[PDB]
C-alpha cells in the first residue's frame, strides 16, 4: 500500500564517509579497504577551479599535504594518485567496515540513492535517476563533492556515481568512482551546459504500473497498440524510443497486474494526447519517470538487504 | 542548489532492527539496550487480529514463545509486558549499537523519515509527515510492522513511529514508541477511516521559500496582507490556520531570502485563488506540504549528522 520515491538503506555508505583536507578546501572521501577515493578538484584553491592543470596542482603535493579524518581519528596519507577525474589516497589503516562493494557504470535512465554529505559527515539520503542527458537532479549544496550515489544488491555495495558539480538549471554532473565523467563536462568552473532532457519511458510505464497495483486505474482504456504506433506518438513528446529489451524489462510488472506492455501503452499514448483532465496518478498532476522497473516491483514487493 | 524529499540517514536505526517471531506471527522489533519494542499484535494469529483480546493472548504465552533474531544471532527473550499497542521483550544481550536516543511523540505537520524492514532487514527509507488527520502517507506491505519512524538531531535519534496497519484510502496509521496510537485508530481489522485530511500551510509557505532559494520566483508579486486576511482565504481552500507561532516559525527563511511572511502569504493567496496557470514549482504541478521550515533551512543550509 502507498508508493513513495524510496532510497536504499545508507548505513553501509555511512561507515566509508571521510572528511578529505588539503590546505584549505575541504570535501567527502569514499573509504574503501585502505584507499580514499575523492574529486581531484580537492587540490584546487578558488583562483586553481577556473582553468585548473590537475597534474601540475599534483606535481607539487606530497602525501602529508592530505589530511583524511574519519570520526575522531586521523588517517596517515601515505600515497596517492589520479585516475581520471577522481584522486585515490593511500592510507595507512584500512576500513575495517569496508562492505563487499563494486564499482559500476549505470545507464541513463536507472536510478540511485545519493548520499549527501558535508565535511565526511552524512547529511541525507534521496532516491535520483540518471538523466538521458547524463545530468541528475539532485539536491546539493557547497562542499558536498565527494559524496556518492550507489545501489544496494543483497549485501554488495554498488558505487555508480561521485558528486563534482552542478551546472545551468540547477543539475547536477558527476562521475563513477574510477573518475570517467557521466556526459560531456569537464571539472572546471567555466560554462558548460547539458544537453535538451527526455522523459524515460519505460520508467513512466513502470510507474503507471505501480499506480494499477495501488488501485489508482482511471487511465487504464479498452485500446492496445503497436510498438510502432505508441513510439511515433511518444517522439512528439519528447519521449525516449521503448524497445523490446525495455518491454522485456516491464514483463513483471504485467504479470502481476494481468495488463498487457502494450495495453498499458495504449493507456500512456491517450495521456499524452488527451492530458490528464484536472486528475492526479499516485497523487500526482505530471506523469513521472525516475522509478524503474525493478523499482517499482521492489517497492511492490517488498525486497530487503544485510 | 536543487531541492528533494530527504531522509535522514537511516544508519543508526539499521543497527537497531530485529526480527521477532512469536509462533508463526513474524514482524519487526526496535532493539535498544537490553529491551525491543514491537507491536503487540505479533502474539495473534490472522483470527485473532478480528476482534483480539490482546491481555487474555499475552496471558497463555511464556517468554519462550518469543523469537528474536539480530543477524545471525538469537536472543534470549528474559521478560515481557504490554505497553498500550507496543510489545516489550527483555533480552539477556543489550544492542552494543544503542545509540543515543529518546522517545518523542509529534505534533501534525511535523515530518520524519520511516525505515521500512520486513523480517527484520532493513529495505528503504523515505521522508513522510504526520498529517492533520493523524495518518501518514507511507509505503508498506505485508510484514511491515515494527518499522519506525525518527529524526536525527546530531548524534541523538528521536524515535517518533511505529507502524501497525493501514487504512482504506491507503494512508497507514501507527504509534508512538509508548504504543499510544497517533489518531482514533486501534489495532484491530476492523472497519475504520481517518477524518477529512487538511493542507499543512505552514509547510506549502515553507516549500515556497525552498523555491525561491532555488530561482524559482515566478509567483511573487507586489502585495502584502494581513494575517486575518490570508487565513480567511486559506480557510475557503481547506489550508489549516496559520499562527503567529507559525510565523515565528519562518522567520529563518524570511531572514535568508528577504521577503516578509505576510508577502509570500500573499503569493499564497494569489495562487489559490487563480490556480497556477498551467506553471510548476520546484517542478511539481502541485502546492506540496510535507516539507517542514527545518527541513527547507536544514536542506538549504547543509546540517550534518553523527
Ligand atoms: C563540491 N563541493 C561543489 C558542489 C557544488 C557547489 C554548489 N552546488 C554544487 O553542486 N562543486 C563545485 O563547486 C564545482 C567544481 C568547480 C566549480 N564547481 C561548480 O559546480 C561550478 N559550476 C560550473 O562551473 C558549471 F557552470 F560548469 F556548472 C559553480 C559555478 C561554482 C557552481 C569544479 C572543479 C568544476
Ligand atoms: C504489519 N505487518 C501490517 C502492515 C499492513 C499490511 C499491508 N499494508 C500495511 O500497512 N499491519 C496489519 O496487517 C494490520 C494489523 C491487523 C490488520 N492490519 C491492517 O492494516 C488491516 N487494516 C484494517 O483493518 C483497517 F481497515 F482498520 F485499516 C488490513 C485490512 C489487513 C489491511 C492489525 C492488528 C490492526
Amino acid at each position: 500500500s502507498g508508493f513513495r520515491k524510496m532510497a536504499f538503506p545508507s548505513g553501509k555508505v555511512e561507515g566509508c564517509m571521510v572528511q578529505v583536507i588539503c590546505g584549505t578546501t575541504t570535501l567527502n572521501g569514499l573509504w574503501l579497504d585502505d584507499v580514499v577515493y575523492c574529486p581531484r578538484h580537492v587540490i584546487c584553491t578558488s583562483e586553481d577551479m577556473l582553468n585548473p592543470n590537475y597534474e601540475d596542482l599534483l606535481i607539487r603535493k606530497s602525501n602529508h599535504n592530505f589530511l583524511v579524518q574519519a570520526g575522531n581519528v586521523q588517517l596517515r596519507v601515505i600515497g596517492h594518485s589520479m585516475q581520471n577525474c577522481v584522486l585515490k589516497l593511500k592510507v595507512d589503516t584500512a576500513n575495517p567496515k569496508t562492505p563487499k562493494y563494486v564499482f559500476v557504470r549505470i545507464q541513463p535512465g536507472q536510478t540511485f540513492s545519493v548520499l549527501a554529505c558535508y565535511n565526511g559527515s552524512p547529511s541525507g539520503v534521496y532516491q535520483c535517476a540518471m538523466r538521458p542527458n547524463f545530468t541528475i537532479k539532485g539536491s546539493f549544496l557547497n562542499g558536498s563533492c565527494g559524496s556518492v550515489g550507489f545501489n544496494i544488491d543483497y549485501d554488495c555495495v554498488s558505487f555508480c556515481y561521485m558528486h563534482h558539480m552542478v551546472l545551468p538549471t540547477g543539475v547536477h554532473a558527476g562521475t563513477d568512482l574510477e573518475g570517467n565523467f557521466y556526459g560531456p563536462f569537464v571539472d572546471r568552473q567555466t560554462a558548460q551546459a547539458a544537453g535538451t532532457d527526455t522523459t524515460i519511458t519505460v520508467n513512466v510505464l513502470a510507474w503507471l504500473y505501480a499506480a494499477v497495483i495501488n488501485g489508482d486505474r482511471w487511465f487504464l482504456n479498452r485500446f492496445t497498440t503497436t510498438l510502432n504506433d505508441f513510439n511515433l506518438v511518444a517522439m512528439k513528446y519528447n519521449y525516449e524510443p521503448l524497445t523490446q529489451d525495455h518491454v522485456d524489462i516491464l514483463g513483471p510488472l504485467s504479470a502481476q497486474t494481468g495488463i498487457a506492455v502494450l495495453d498499458m501503452c495504449a493507456s500512456l499514448k491517450e495521456l499524452l494526447q488527451n492530458g490528464m483532465n484536472g486528475r492526479t496518478i499516485l497523487g500526482s498532476a505530471l506523469l513521472e519517470d525516475e522509478f524503474t522497473p525493478f523499482d517499482v516491483v521492489r517497492q511492490c514487493s517488498g525486497v530487503t538487504f544485510q
